[PDB]
């Protein structure tokens, strides 16, 4: 499978090998001067007052919402059009997900939707900034600030992500990923931001085992491990260095996909009015039955014989066993519309302009 | 010059694995994490092996798996790291802490038969320092009950109870934290003879997805997956791990004749048949005895260049617990918790650094 092109892979070289030699030889190798060095760049690179390294977003989901106290008897609205993570968490804390629609074309949730599903239970708002693009987050912190309402925004894709000129996270309340398949990597991480000094605060504790100062250190309450060691922050820091000219790379070759599919029946996601610079994490397509004459598992399993890789980012949350039973009444037809005709094809700064050519032949012959 | 307690032994085996992985593309969980799994299966003769992020998460799902939640009763020692109460609580369930043995400070199936109760749903034995609990007289008063043992062997790894690994049979839970016998900097490990059990905690340390077609989430779970950058540091490191015991066993034996004449006081070797892993050497420190507390041992031996741990501070003496569970009096673990230390105990050190830790505790005496 030496010619198999897969939707993603990192851009792991000499640099990253050199940054582990450095970390091993130093015998620091769990958290330390690293992550604090990753902590500081990202505070640089943002704007925002507070990072906490973590040991994936998904963790960081976690306690993040648990430091704002989210429990039983708490709502927190959230798009189904996501990863299953972020209902995962929630309910984990015994709260109650609200899900609600997309726009049908950018996949992000809008401020009408948000405010539509708002009640005297919602307790936060997590928006997802998909695929690289960001939402219109002026517009739903907005929402959130007339009721009251915390906003938490799910930065996964949003690494090198602009919004009205600054990066994504340089207010509010942002937590990030770096998982193998993100801009930048270390295999498993991630990160919080916050303008918050008391949110980061209870952060730093529970994803230390709840450890503080009340004296020595001890227990203050129960907290998790959700720590990034600094094998990984050395790896993160490398990829952060590298992540300009990744995005960079990667926006060369999403432009020519736009520019190349816009005479095929596939139809890419649009591309947000408010201004913004799109990091480009995925290169999503909907697959119309009807107009490309092609379904979209049929795409991704004739796509695979021909040695090229796709994934689904992501089938709707609400459409999965344990919500689909437990929420049985949601209906939200955009989301459903596309989680039925999504994937994404392959997109990474490693990708050669022939690898580029040959997903596009592939595609216009399928078509 | 500084003599830290602990440093890991990493080198060119470790930075070669890191080179393949990073070579191959494929960085998180994969096929170094298989290999992981099936080698500690090698180890310890058990069946189920499940790599996890760390030895906490580890516990967590493990916990979960089993169904524990309010109205349950999990038996524990306070003398363990807290991460073990904390899975508890944060699972909705009550810990039940009782007393170790005053020189071992692992607990007895005598403490833990008086602590039972119709909410009891676990017990959960610590392994301390590399010494084996009684593993079979804990499990016998278990399994009369009908109460689960769940073993903590985060000090375990190498450890032999009775001519077999520990976790041959039944669940326990190995660390791959920094300062363990064999490390991954941070990184866990479930062994298992449940086969339900273990496909539970599979779909529950990655978000709960399983097969109801393709896979999808059949009840929430959390993301304690283990990456193979990782897992392929702990392959190197289960490689060197007998001969990495081998040199800490010499050391700890170095101590143990050395320290003899001393009025400092290491723990008690257990009767039963086992091989120590020795993970920590661990020093009793009574003023009366010594003429120095175990705080101002601490302080001047870090002036004198030479580090030291405190594992542990015992659980019920920290203030969520200390206020949550006041009734709570332990008095072997309290005894201890107030005069133990760690002294400097890792592979990596030479004669000479056991000579400077072993002079200065004379000259401290
Ligand atoms: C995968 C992902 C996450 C979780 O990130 P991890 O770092 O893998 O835990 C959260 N949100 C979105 C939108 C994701 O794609
Ligand atoms: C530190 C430790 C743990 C937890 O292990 P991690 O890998 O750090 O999560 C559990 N039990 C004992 C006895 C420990 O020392």
């Amino acid at each position: 499978m030496s010619d198999f092109l897969p939707f993603s892979r990192p851009s792991m070289g000499d640099a990253e090998l050199a940054a582990l030699r450095e970390v091993l030889q130093s015998g620091w190798i769990t958290t330390g001067p690293k992550n604090q060095a990753l902590e500081e760049a990202f505070c640089q690179l943002t704007g925002n007052r507070h990072a906490i390294a973590v040991s994936s977003a998904t963790g960081g989901m976690h306690v993040t919402l648990m430091a704002m106290g989210i429990g039983p008897g708490d709502e927190v609205i959230t798009p189904s059009q996501t990863w299953v993570s972020t209902l995962n968490m929630i309910c984990l804390l015994g709260a109650t997900p609200v899900m609600i629609d997309v726009d049908h074309d950018n996949l992000m949730i809008t401020p009408e939707a948000v405010e539509a599903a708002i009640t005297s239970r919602t307790k936060a708002i997590i928006p997802v900034h998909y695929a690289g693009a960001p939402a219109d987050i002026d517009a739903i912190r907005a929402v959130g600030e007339r009721h009251g309402i915390p906003v938490i925004e799910d930065a996964a894709h949003a690494a090198g992500t602009h919004y009205k000129g600054r990066h994504v996270g340089w207010r509010g309340t942002a937590i990030f990923s770096f998982h193998a398949i993100k801009n930048m990597t270390c295999a498993e991480g991630g990160l919080i931001v916050t303008d918050d000094d008391e949110l980061a605060s209870r952060i730093r504790s529970l994803k230390f085992h709840g450890l503080g100062v009340d004296p020595q250190a001890e227990v203050i309450t129960p907290g998790f491990k959700y720590n990034l060691a600094d094998i990984n922050a050395a790896l993160a820091l490398v990829q952060l260095d590298k992540l300009a000219q990744a995005n960079q790379r990667r926006a060369e070759i999403a432009q020519r996909y736009l520019r190349e599919l816009a005479d095929t029946p596939f139809k890419p996601l649009t591309i947000p009015a408010w201004d913004h610079q799109h990091a480009w994490h995925l290169f999503i397509i909907r697959v119309d039955e009807a107009a490309c004459g092609i379904s979209r598992d049929v795409l991704m399993e004739k796509l695979k014989a021909m040695g090229i890789g796709t994934g689904l980012h992501f089938r709707a949350a609400h459409t999965q066993k344990y919500y689909r039973e437990r929420f049985p009444e949601v209906s939200l037809p955009n989301t459903e519309w596309n989680s039925a005709r999504i994937c994404s094809i392959p997109l990474f700064p490693d990708m050669t302009d022939d690898d580029v050519t040959r997903v596009i032949t592939a595609l216009h012959q399928l078509s």
